[PDB]
Parts: C-alpha cells; sequence; structure tokens
C-alpha cells in the first residue's frame, strides 16, 4: 500500500479548490540538513510538501496558481539534471521527466526561481504561504513580492494578501483517505512487528540498545528504512523518562523496560509503546500498576468512537487511575475529591491521545483540552501511563516503575480500528511469549 | 577502548599550552537539528566540542581562560539541572556534578552565559572563536564583545583581536593518541564485521536497503548505534553513482554491490567499501576491472608510509589504472601520453585518500594536491575506484561496472596498519565466503 | 494651518471601516537614524504612521482593533515616561497623557509589547501589516504570530490572514482633504518665498551652497525646519544632473541656475523648481531653450483638470519640446515621425508630474505610464525640463544648459489650483525681478 | 584650511606601520541613510573611512594591503562611472581617476568587490577589520573569508587572525596633526560666529527654531554646511533638558536660552554652548548660578595642561560648584562632606570634557573616570553646567534655570589654545552684546 501520483493530484485539486480565485499556494521543500561538517542526516521531505507530491528531493517548490474558478495549473521548481553533481550525490528528477513523474503541469529550475518566481505571482491578489516555516523560503517568497511592489514602473504589482495555508491543509490532513489507512495499517503491521521481536530478544544483561537493534532491523526489513521517531528502550528508573532515547544501561533482571518506537512507511508513522519485565516475569509491584495502564488503555479502546473526544475518553481514565491508585496506597483519600484535584497529575503527567499520520504527533485542531468531537477518519494515539518516580512518598515496591501502554487507531463510522493490536499487551500473553522465546 | 576523562584534560592544556597569554578559547555545541515537525535527529554532537569534553548535550560552551603563562582555568556553561525538563526529555549532567565528572574547574547555567560571557572576556587581549560555525554561537560572542566595546563607563574593554582556533584544533586532530588509534581500530573492527555479513547475507532479489539493514544491526550489537555517513548500497549502475544513498532497487543476479558503510564508535568513524558479486560469483568482465582495483588498493597499502604522500601513491595507482585500461582496450595509446592526459579521469575521478578521526574526511591540512609530507599518527582511507558509466564508449561488457574497494589505515613509525583488513577483499576470497554462506 | 487630533481620528476610522470584522491594523513608527558615531539625524516620522496620529516621536506603535462592524478602538504603544532619559532626552509623551492628547483609547509601554502584542491579535482573523516596512517592526509582528501559532495548549490563535495596507493608505493619502490642501497651500507659499529669496540673493562668484543658506533660512523662519528633500542648487554645466546636491561650486557670470527645493512644513512637501541667469540676463540661447520649458509648463497648468492624465499631458508636452527643439536644429526631421521616435528622450528623459503630499513623490496608483484619470483632492507637481549635455552633438551654443520650472498643483472640481505660482518664472519677470535686487 | 591628499597617504602609512606583515586593513565607507519613501538623508561619510581617505562615496571600501615590513600597497573599491546613473544622481569618481585624486595604487569597481576581496586576502595571516561596524560590510568580510576557508581545494587559505582596528585608528584621531589643528580653529571660528549671531538676533517672541535658522545659515555661509550634531535651543525650563531639540517653544520675556549647536567644517567639528537672557539682561537669580558656570568654565580653562586630567579638573570645578551652590542655600552641610557625597550630582549630572574631532564626543581612551594624562595635540570640549529643575527643592528664585557654557581647546606644550573663545561669555560682555544689538 502506498500513495499514487494520482492522490497527490486529488489532494493538489481539493487545495485549489479552497483557494480564493486570482491566487497561488507555494509550498516548500525540508532543506537538507548537518550531522557533522560534510556529512549530512538522511533526507526528510516536509511533511506538507510530502503529501502534495510525493518527492523527495530538496530545493525543490511546488506552486499551484488559482487563475480563477475554472482555470488552474501548477509548476514544479526543482533541481535541474547536472551529470556531474549525479555520478557525485545522486539521480535527479530534472524539468523534462517531472511532469509525467508527480503530474505537474509545468516544471522549471530551481536555479532561476527568483527570476521566476515574482512573474507567476504578478497581478495575483492572494499568496498562500507558510510563513516562517524555512528561513531559505521566507527569503524567496519575500524578495519575489518586493520586486512586484517596487515594480509598478514595469507594470507589476504584487498580491496584498497572505495566507497561511498551513490551517487549511493541516485539517486535510486530519481526515485519512482510504488509501493514507491501508498505509497507516501497514506501518502499523511493521511497528509491531518490531515489538514482538524486542519482547521475544530480551534477555537480563541486554543493553536497551540492543533492543532499539532488532526494531530497527525489523522496521528496515518490510521496508520501513526509518523510525519515524527516535527510539526510547527505557529500563527500570529509565522508564520514568519520558522521552528517555540514551537507551545505554544494562537491562537488570527484576527490572520493567519500557519500549516507544515506530517506522515510517511510505511517509506514514506507527507509534507503539510495550512494556514488559525485562525477566519474561511481572512482580506483584509490577504487575498491579501494569492492570491498571492496560485498563485504561482497554477502556479507551471500547470508547474511542465518532460523537465522543478525547477529552471525555480521557475523564473515564483519569477514574481508573486514581480509583486504581487509592486501592493500592498510592493516592489516599476520596476518588472524587482526588479526581477533582487532578491528584493523578504526579503519575499520569502527559495526554492520553495525539493525532497520527505523516508524523506523530499529527497535525490538526484538538480544541480546548482535546475537546473536539471525533469523526471518521481520523487517526490517534491511545497511551496511558503510570509513572512512579525512585524517590515518590508511596509504599517503597512501587518506586522507579515506569510503564506506559500505547496502540494507533482510526476512528470508523462503528468506533474504531485498532492498528497495533497483533503485538501483545495482556500481562499473561505478554509472559507466556517471553517464556516460549526463553526456551529457545 | 575509549577516551578518558584525563584525556580530554590533556587536549584542553595542549590546547591552552598554544594561546596567548591574557586569552580565552570559546568552542560551541552542536544545536539540535529537526527531522520533521516536533520531531529532532538523533543528536550528534559537534567534533570539535566532542574533542575536548566528551559531553554529549546542545546549549553547552567550553571556555579556556589563559590569565598568563602560569594560571589558567576553564568554565563550562551546560543546561541546569530541571525536575521537570528530565522527566520529560531526559536526564541533564547540571552544574553540581560538571566539574568531577568533565574535570573542568566552573560550571555555569547556560541560561546565564549573556550574563556571564561579557565578564569572561573583559581585559582580554586575544579571543580564538570559531566565526562562522553556528549562527548562535556567533550571536553570543558578538553580543559578549559588543558590550565590552561599548562598556568603557563600566570599565570594560573588549579583547580586540580574535582567532580562529579551528587551524590549530585540526592539526591537533590529525595527529592520533594511542588511545584514539584504539579506538579507531576497535571501529574498524567493528564496521568490517557489518561488510562480513553484507556479503555472508547478499543473495539476489534482496533490496539495497535489506544490506544496509543488517550493516546497521551490525554496528549496534558492538555498541555503534549510530552509522558516520549514510550507508551506501550501489548495486548495478548504482555503483557508478559515488554517494547513492536511496538503496532502494532489487540486487539482481547478475551485478556487483558496492557497499560503503562506516560505524561511529566512541565518537570515531570506520569507512569501508567492499564490492562484491550479488549472486556470489564475479563475471569475467567484472573481474578483470576489479583486478585493477584491488591491485591499485594493495600498492597503495605497500606503499603509505612516513616520508611519502597521498600524492605520490596516487601516482603509483594511476599508472595501474592507466596500464590496466589499457590493456583491457578500455583507454588506447600510450600509456605515459594517457598518464600526462590524466586520461583515467572519466573511470577515477576523486581522492585515493582522505583523512579520517572523529568524521569521515577528517579534518586537517592535505598540502597542495594532498602534497603534505605523510607522519606516524594520521589516520586515512585507502579507497582506489573504478566507474564504467553504462553509456561509457568502451568494450560493451564493461558497462555499468562501479567498484570501489576501501580500508582505512594508520601510518606508523614503521608503515602502515590496516584496521580493516579483518573483510576480506581478493576476488577469490570474497567468492569462498560467499558460497560458504549461500550453503546454509 | 494644520491638522488636528480629530481629522487624525477620521483617518483612523476610514480605515477601521474598510477593514474586516475580527481585524486589527498595525502601524509602525520610523526608526531613528545614525548620522555618525553616537549622534542621530533629526528625526523623521515615518509617514504613514504620522498620517494616523501627528506624532513624532520612534518606538511606537498604533494598533487598530475592529472587534466586528460596530466595535472598534485603539490602542498605542509608546516609550514610557522616564525622568533621568527625559533630562538627558527630551520629553516624552508617556501612557497616562497619550489618549486624550491624540485620541486613542489605550496607551501601553513600548517595552511592553512583546508581551502585549501577541494577546490582542489572539483570535483575529486578519492582521494588516506592511510587511518588510521596517526590519524592527517584522522581528515584532513575527514572534507575536509563532506565540499565537504555537500557543494552542493555551487556547491562543494565529490570525491565518495578513493583509498589507499599504496600497489602501496610500490610496486614502491621495487623495487631499480641505485641511491637507490648506496646509500644502502654505508649504506651496513658503517654498515659494525661498525661491524668491535665491534670486533675489544669487550674484556671480556666490556658491551654489550659498543659495541652499538663503532657502533654509527662509523655510525656517516661516516655521518648516526642515526641507521635504536634500535641495539641487546646480549652477551650468550641473543643471543636467538631475539631482546634483553636492552644491560646492562657484557660480559664474554667463551661467543658468537650477534650484529644486522644497520645505516640510507640518509634515507636507513643497516641490518647486526654478531655473534662472547667475547674472540677471539670459543669452539668447539660454531664452530660447527657456522657453520651450516654460511653453511645456503653461500649456500643462492650462490642461490640468479632472478627467485628462499625465500620460495625456505628457503628450502635449513631448509635442511642444520636439516642435521647439526642431525650431534651434536640435532635433531634425519631421515632428510626427519624431514624436513617434521619443526624440526628445535624450533631453527630456524623466517623468512630468509627480504626486505630492506628506512625501515627494508621494504615494498612490499612477496607472501604467501614469494614465490614471485625475479627480479632485489629488496633488501633483508639474515639472517639464530640458538638459542639454556639454557633449551634446548640437548647436554648440546649446551645450551644458539644464532648466527645469516646477509648480505644485491641486486637481480641483474645475481645473486646477497653483500652490507655487507666487514664485516668478515668465523670463521677462526673472529678469525684472533680478535687476530691482542688482540694485541694492 | 582642509586635509589634504599627502596627508590621508601619510595616515594610511602610519596604520600600516602598525600592521603585522602579511595583512590587509579594510575600511568600509557608510551606508546612505533613508529620510522617509525614496528621499535620503544628506550623505554622511563614517569618520574612519574619512580619515583615512577624504572620499565622500558610499559604496566604497580602502584595503590596506601590507605583503611585509618593506612592501605595502592600497585598493579601493568604488562605484563606477555610469553616464545614466550620474546624469540621475551626480557624478562619480570612478576608477580611472581615483588613483591620482586619492593616491591609491589601484582602483576596482564596488560590483566586483565579492570576485575579488577573497583574492586579495588569500594567503594573509592577519585581517583588520572593524567587526560589527555595519552589516552590510560584515557580509562582505564574512563572505569573502568563507570563500577561503572553504577553498582548500583551489589552494586557498583564509587568515586566521582578525583584529578591529578601531583601538589603533582612534588613539590616531586623538592626536591631531597641525593641519587638523587648523581645520579645527576655523570650525571654531565659524561656530562662535554663529553663536554671536544668536545673541544679536535674539528677542523675547522669537521661537527657539528661529535662532536655529540663523546659527545654520551663518554655518553655511563659511562653507560649513551642516551642523556637526542637532542644535539645541531650550529656553526657560527647556534648558534643563540635555539634548532638547525640539526648539519648538516662544522664548519668554525673562527666560534665559542655552544654545548648543556646533558646524562641521571639512569634516571637523565645533561644538559651543552659550547660555544668555531672552530680554538681554540676566535676572539676579540667572547671574547667581551663571557666575558659578563661568568660575567653573574659567579655572579649567587656566588649569587644563599636558600632565593633568579631565578628572583632576574635574574635582576643582566639583569644589567651585558646591561651594557655590552652599553659598545660594540651593545645597546646606559641610562643603567637603557635601563633595564626598556628590552632592552636586543633581544639578550637575554630566562630565565636564568629551573629546572633539571628526566627531563630537570623539573617539580615544579617556581613562577610568576620565583620568587618562592629557598631551599636546590633544582636542576636547570644557563644558561645566548647572540645572535647576523647575521642581526642585531649593529656594523658588532658582527653579527652572538651565546653565550650559561650552569652550574648545587644544593641548599645547605649554597650556592650552581656546578655539571659541571668540564669542563673549563673560555676563557684562553678554548684556553689551545684546544691548548694542537691541538698539539697532
Ligand atoms: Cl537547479
Ligand atoms: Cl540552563
Ligand atoms: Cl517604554
Ligand atoms: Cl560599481
Ligand atoms: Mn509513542
Ligand atoms: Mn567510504
Ligand atoms: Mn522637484
Ligand atoms: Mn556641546
Amino acid at each position: 500500500s502506498e500513495i499514487s501520483r494520482q492522490e497527490f493530484q486529488r489532494r493538489r485539486q481539493a487545495l485549489v479548490e479552497q483557494m480564493q480565485p486570482g491566487s497561488a499556494a507555494l509550498i516548500f521543500a525540508a532543506p537538507e540538513v548537518t550531522r557533522s561538517a560534510d556529512s549530512e542526516y538522511p533526507y526528510r521531505q516536509n511533511s506538507d510538501f510530502w503529501y502534495f507530491t510525493g518527492f523527495n528531493e530538496p530545493e525543490a517548490v511546488l506552486v499551484l496558481i488559482k487563475s480563477d474558478d475554472t482555470h488552474n495549473h501548477s509548476v514544479l521548481f526543482n533541481r535541474v539534471r547536472d551529470l556531474t553533481a549525479e555520478i557525485w550525490f545522486g539521480r535527479r528528477l530534472g524539468q523534462d521527466a517531472a511532469p509525467e513523474k508527480l503530474g505537474v503541469d509545468r516544471a522549471l529550475a530551481f536555479s532561476e526561481i527568483n527570476q521566476q518566481l515574482y512573474q507567476l505571482l504578478n497581478g495575483l491578489d492572494v499568496v498562500y504561504h507558510a510563513q516562517g516555516e524555512y528561513a531559505y523560503a521566507d527569503v524567496i517568497v519575500n524578495s519575489a513580492l518586493e520586486k512586484l511592489r517596487k515594480g509598478s514602473r514595469q507594470n507589476l504589482t504584487a498580491p496584498a494578501t497572505m495566507i497561511d495555508w498551513r490551517p487549511v491543509v493541516h485539517e486535510m490532513r486530519l481526515f485519512k483517505s482510504p488509501e493514507e489507512i491501508a498505509v497507516l495499517r501497514r506501518a502499523g503491521e511493521i511497528t509491531a512487528m518490531a515489538h514482538t521481536r524486542a519482547m521475544e530478544k530480551c534477555r537480563p544483561g541486554m543493553f536497551e540498545y540492543h533492543l532499539e537493534g532488532e526494531i530497527h532491523h525489523e522496521f528496515n526489513r518490510h521496508g520501513a528504512r526509518y523510525p519515524s521517531y527516535n527510539t526510547i528502550v527505557g529500563s527500570g528508573e529509565n522508564g520514568c523518562i519520558l522521552h528517555y532515547t540514551e537507551n545505554e544501561c544494562e537491562m537488570r533482571d527484576g527490572d520493567l523496560v519500557l519500549i516507544d518506537a515506530g517506522c515510517e512507511y511510505k511517509g506514514y508513522a506507527g507509534d507503539i509503546t510495550r512494556t514488559f519485565p525485562v525477566n519474561g516475569k511481572f512482580t506483584q509491584a509490577q504487575r498491579e500498576i501494569y492492570d491498571i495502564v492496560l485498563e485504561s488503555l482497554e477502556t479507551s479502546l471500547r470508547l474511542y468512537r465518532p460523537g465522543t473526544s478525547i477529552l471525555e475518553v480521557t475523564g473515564e481514565v483519569v477514574r481508573i487511575m486514581v480509583s486504581g491508585l487509592v486501592k493500592l496506597g498510592i493516592l489516599k483519600g476520596d476518588v472524587d475529591e482526588l479526581i477533582a484535584q487532578n491528584a493523578h497529575r504526579p503519575f499520569f503527567m502527559h495526554g492520553l491521545s495525539a493525532w497520527l499520520g505523516l508524523d506523530v504527533h499529527d497535525v490538526g485542531v484538538y480544541g480546548q483540552d482535546r475537546s473536539r468531537i471525533l469523526e471518521p477518519g481520523m487517526v490517534l494515539t491511545v497511551e496511558p501511563g503510570l509513572y512512579i518516580a525512585p524517590d515518590a512518598e508511596v509504599p517503597e515496591q512501587y518506586r522507579g516503575i515506569g510503564i506506559r501502554i500505547e496502540d494507533d487507531i482510526v476512528i470508523t463510522e462503528t468506533g474504531n480500528e485498532n492498528l497495533t493490536a497483533s503485538v501483545v499487551k495482556k500481562p499473561e500473553e505478554i509472559e507466556a511469549l517471553m517464556v516460549a522465546a526463553r526456551k529457545q
């Protein structure tokens, strides 16, 4: 499953449908990024630019021109064919092949953008530009507008209105096509296989980074070369650090390990967290915390559907957490009073759900306190956790326990579809999986 | 093998020894780098900052103050301890632990750098600063100097002299300590194991990226989490593209695959290229080109020693290449005339050797045409190649063949030590290795 | 005659009337400008900021908020009262006195603009901002919008639409109120008195700058402290340089002097050019060129009215010029063919008319080739000239003659009113004025 | 009196004498400065650039190259000859005429600076650059150095050392040549004539700006077109504001007027303050304050000589002031205790003396608290004042009195020479001058 030229074209058209007549939208590629000295990081295209192109080169700009309500066309600026640069650094699409390959009407050399962009904007009423997204892009846009403003003697005129297209595009991205959902389903499966593998490989004495290695190898073998974010492998007290990515410690017999990892597959992210015993067996204390987090996730998965909200479901989770913590003596008092005091916050300090798509923590408006009403096509994580610090004023057996369990779901007409349920999370199933692996 | 606190301190002292009395050297950490939206790439410390600290955090500045020829001290600016930021994003060294951990005299909060830096520079004659290395660093330095220049009424004075420390530091980095060489030896071994693994795993029908996966997994298992540069897996015609990193193609029965990959181990790079048949057996045409490249490497490895140069050894390689290409009918004419015409350049278009250390294409002055006389402690690659384009005007059987073979060496008192010879390169040894693997 | 608080308020209201509901307009003051080291040039307020305020301080921002179609209000950011800064550098309006003095609803300290501006823009749909007018302003606006864009968790929202208010404001400025015209009339009178004075003072052997001195003194005595542009005193060959401002030469018996000078009176510009003989008597050659330029001006003054255009009147001037130049042997051939060839351009190379107001070369759309139809309330210069270079291929007696004659007019219901006719321009009147002065 | 080509050359040579062998000094012209829209302020050359050139154009750079201790040469970058630009905006020196006119060895087009500057710096050890003086200059220098740093394959090398030449040049400027002193003497005379004129013209009912007009006209007539700083005409309570430049008030019968004004003559500044009664007669209260300020100035003029300091002389002035204020009941207590408490500071809040030259508040090191030992050739102001605020807690008759009296002096072998004593300052002489003028 991937995204086709025809879909990128439909997206461009859907944006054009929302634009004023006499306007142009400018969408810029990500710059290349230095790792050290003359070496660059592996290229990651800007998500919005990707969304409208599927084109994985820097020094590229998509220009959508809406002349009026019937006439529109597209111009791509992109790197020219150059034998020498290509022998050295790789093949370039170039101008001749781009229109057919990408489905754009015209292609021009990026090297000519300053000579050409102002000509495309001349006489328009509106320019759609994500101001402040990239410095290099702002420079190009501001220079073109300045030429037009200052060019009255050459009969040039600048569009006086600049609109940030990010709100409109981010609303588009918030609602996935069936094809996007198919890609996300595969990302979920790949990510799940990686997590299963980490559970099956984990042994006391291995380093946290060894599990990262197993995960990244599994991503790669299914064609997801890169993770969607830096893999977290937090064992023991490291599990209480939310974005722990050092992954430098030896994993101890008797500790839990929390793994938060996701692949990037054809542009789309998986995002799974599983927490499990390093030695294959939850202690009683570990199991007691684990059960609360799992009940939180399982209830959330029953509830998520069109017409509810992240906020509403979060309320249910908070009650489950407070109730469970009171039962274990971690919190003390009346459950309703404790809920009213947000007494769970020292142990569950983050949100339950984030949008998912081309990015983790994907784009799109949440509403105040994530109160936006859910509709079919929205894709989100469900990630309850409890983190009991090593020095927390709680019964000693719970100190240093960090547990999160996270699935990715898509809202459907009738509820939700869980994209990541093919990696186990019930404690007895985790133990059985690890017992079986440990016998080999 | 790694680098100790005591060694980082010796390096700081060696720099101070070269500084004028009444001076300060300012060494800035790398900024964090966005991958997409709110996700950052895995952090890579600035190599020069690393060289003097072994400290892997952003928002840090090392200040070496040489008050006079006997008195000097060090101040580190680094991120403060912060419970919340650390629960979220990871542990920070902070100010209390830094002096003992890093061996610096004093540590201050990075948040205070603008309030404190000018006070450290006040009254000095010279500031050593790598101007233009980082924008954020230039802003900090320029602001401090401006405060001093403008502060005569507060009895402040700016150092009038600014010296770029990069030439001095890069000369330091060019000559490796025994401890650095030990780390580089391990990087070489790890990188070699990865290349051996790629040869043993390669089969027709696998994707180029599968070999990348095997390599990165092997790096990781030995504790080299990250590659030192983006892995190149160029099969068939892709092998003729020097920095081919797409790695997207299905590897064909009958093609060669060129793999250029290296790990980063405790800050130090491996850098190995091996080229081998996807199906385990060189064709005659492939073998004929391979032999020339191998003879080039083997001769280079015999020759490299103190008192010669990259330029001198390159001359020997050029003769081997021209002679071999004439013998195969790829070049036509008199060898000496062809050498005089640089007739090899269409097929061997890059340098034979690059410095190696904390970076691939490491720092240090090469001399005109890489004519600098080699001395013990220098570390370099040896990377002859021949690339015959698909459309080259040569006997048809050679078209689309890209071969490079690269080892990493250290110049010793008596010659050189090859750090990467534990992965095979003789064609009969490559074939035997692959035959053995293919029987499993 | 000046502009009152009530008029500045009417202007603000007229802008608000044109704004979308749920919007804010941001109008920034000019920065102070260094002349040398710690000395600044005399402050000149930004014309658009002045137009809406009559407020002559830097570090000030006018914010017009249109909450909806009935509710709107104004906020001024301006420098705080500060005893010490004021003892040193002058009085400041401050926040307490500003609402009554300027007629704005609220005033806040400029020092608080970054803490307050985003709060004013939060939740609005549209921001009107002259992007690129001033760097310091762009920084403030971009920072506020970035806070809002990034502030969804604090329930902040940025206006997605940014509109350049310059086209709307410049159209406002193009049409003068009766009060503006009264100020411009006085500027014209003051400027005329200065030019009369220069003619009455001019003698052979005086320096060009002496006439500048007389002019500036005359401006000052009527309360126009500053010129509206750098005074031009171009005698002999210097008269052939359009913006000659060196004014460094000794004025020679037998040469013409061209004086282009205008005052700034209560914000509004005069702009007059007169050319006259240094010795009080036109030579025959000088008179022959002068007559053509004068006929051009006199015809233009008869013609300018509502419903014609600068382009149309320019056509009449071009015919007068070509006809006259043919008559003198400066041009050769058929007048209509020469007109068709724009054969006048070597001698008359600039436009006939420019808008006049708060600036010379005032704001407002001219139309292609200055073809915009004139309407009552427009104010413009009328400035024909002929410049015969010292090396021009023309009868020798004309070489080195530069003549321009310029009046300022306002278009009225029935024609135009000449604001600068109180300084003579008929050659016999110039001679009589100078003869009378030279007898004293 | 002016400065000759030969002197500019001696200055360049004196700088070169202080430079390291294998170095270049870069001195940049001031940018042109916008007043409003398309109109620029009258051009003021950068004082340091002027000091080495006497060249009054923007877009110019002086490059002094010291190849070694015997060989050096100069290159000027400056605007090219261009017929059209010159017809419009004025004559340009160009490249052909510059070497002879300015005494530089070579001249190149400013438009070529980026193509040429790096070539001039290539291989040098040291670049002298005033970093942060101008943004446009920093851009040019940083770009050239970056080309060199990055150009090792083209055998380019950047100078690693950058030295701010401002301290050395400012020390040069601090000591005036006899020719500079002659120019300063003329500036003093011109400025004095202007102040005499203001006293002779002043009448009750005139505006403060009228006196500015008289002053500027007097500057102009002697060939000092521009003031060296914005003229201050502070009558009544406005005299208590140190840099009062509004000059907007009607001068009242019974008030004092303080005039601080100076011309710029051939690059060099005058700087005179006189305070006098608007109606020609000091009141008793006015005279009582005036006498203290005058005694302060007269004592300072007796004392200033080589081997004393501004600090030492200031001590004498403070005692005179405290003693006088105690005598009038403005201060109360023991003089020595009051001196120890700096009890004069509410009434005399600024320094006694500032360096004078190409700038007011001229360049050069003062020492802590202006303690530097004076030597022949130094030029400075002497400017005691007393300012009694309208609301000061003092005998009512003194409130709202602002008096400053300022002369310009040059330190000589035997004492000082007063450059501005040709405008009167003894109260009886002021009254006699004004009485005589008021009878006309
Ligand atoms: Cl291109
Ligand atoms: Cl910090
Ligand atoms: Cl303020
Ligand atoms: Cl030029
Ligand atoms: Mn996650
Ligand atoms: Mn390599
Ligand atoms: Mn004019
Ligand atoms: Mn003064």
